[PDB]
């Protein structure tokens, strides 16, 4: 007769980048072998994460819950491109809780997860563009910033189509990520005589 | 039959050269001499220095016989860039070279100069863009940074004529800025870039 509740292993570092779909896994075991369904909450009561989902796949199953082959519960979502950051990036994060039961229904206890959100910009990193020359470096030319966002953009792929690479007189480049956040590539980096 | 030439060559003037700031432009001189051939030429001012190191030209078949009949005059082929940065006055008609040409035969008979103008002008007088598609925006008053690039490729789109080397930039509520190579520029205003999603759907 089976009286324990299934056990829950939760990953450490749920980092996810505001307007980014991000994911994660659950991994839920029961002595049984099965796992009949779980429930995220905050703290027992409503989510309040409208933006997360989680897949039933697989759920209520024989077999299902293995210490060998545990339940694996891909989680996903998107963190609002507008969603505040906190001043202090500790309270930038979504304290949640999850719980599951097997099939004679023993429930575990509220199992703590987090989300930390961040920034765009606390996920891109600029790559160094090939240099480009100008002929003042004080006063580029419409040409010379032409060139410049070419190569700030050609050196990175990676960065969201959508973001904006914007040029000052002085070669400074800003990028303007989809969320707002920024980089900045300082002339130096950029520019030469 | 004249025992000897006396008469120096002739030399025809385009009538309207016209030159953009920045852009490769050329024109050409049509001389002719009544021996068929014309030895050299010069561009000056008024018998003093040129003073415009950009204005090239060919010397090719210059001093051939027959390089320079009435049938097949000798057509100089004259070319150069204007600096992207000559000034142009507040009267843009003053934006203009006054220059001489003159043309000696092989006998020694050199032309009395006569004169040639260069006009030149800003990039924005050459370049007249045509509107964009229109971009969909969330609030007119402040572009996200999609749609800022968005605006940008479309005027890009919508004007294959204008340089790649001007910059097109995009204000916060969809104002566009044409910056050619030269700096000089054309505006498209907002009303006519970019328009509410919600209030167009
Ligand atoms: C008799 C004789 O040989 N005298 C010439 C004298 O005429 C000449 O003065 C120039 O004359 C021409 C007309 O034939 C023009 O009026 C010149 O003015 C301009 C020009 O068109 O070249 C006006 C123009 O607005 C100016 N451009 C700018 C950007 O300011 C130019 C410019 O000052 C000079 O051409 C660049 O050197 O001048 C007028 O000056 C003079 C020399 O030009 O030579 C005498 O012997
Ligand atoms: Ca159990
Ligand atoms: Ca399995
Ligand atoms: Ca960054
Ligand atoms: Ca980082
Ligand atoms: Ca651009
Ligand atoms: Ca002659
Ligand atoms: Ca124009």
């Amino acid at each position: 007769t089976d009286t324990t509740p299934p056990t829950i292993t939760v990953p450490s570092d749920i980092i996810a980048y505001r307007g980014e779909e991000f994911e994660f896994y659950f991994e839920i075991t029961d002595d049984s072998g099965q796992v009949k369904n779980i429930e995220l909450s905050t703290f027992g009561k409503p989510l309040g994460l409208n933006w997360l989902e989680y897949s039933e796949d697989n759920f209520n199953v024989p077999g299902n819950a293995t210490s060998d082959n545990p339940l694996r519960v891909r989680v996903h979502g998107t963190v609002p491109l507008n969603e505040p950051i906190p001043a202090d990036k500790n309270r930038a994060q979504f304290t949640r809780t999850i719980r599951a039961w097997d099939a004679a229904g023993n429930v575990s206890s509220n199992i703590t997860f987090v989300i930390k959100y961040r920034a765009q910009t606390d996920k891109y990193n600029p790559a160094d563009p090939t240099i480009t020359y100008v002929d003042r470096l004080s006063s580029l030319s419409p040409s010379e910033k032409n060139a410049v966002e070419a190569a700030v953009r050609a050196a990175n792929p990676q960065i969201p189509a959508a973001a904006r690479i914007t040029v000052s007189a002085n070669g400074t480049v800003t990028i303007t990520y989809p969320d707002s956040s920024t980089d900045t590539i300082t002339a130096n980096r950029v520019v030469k005589d």
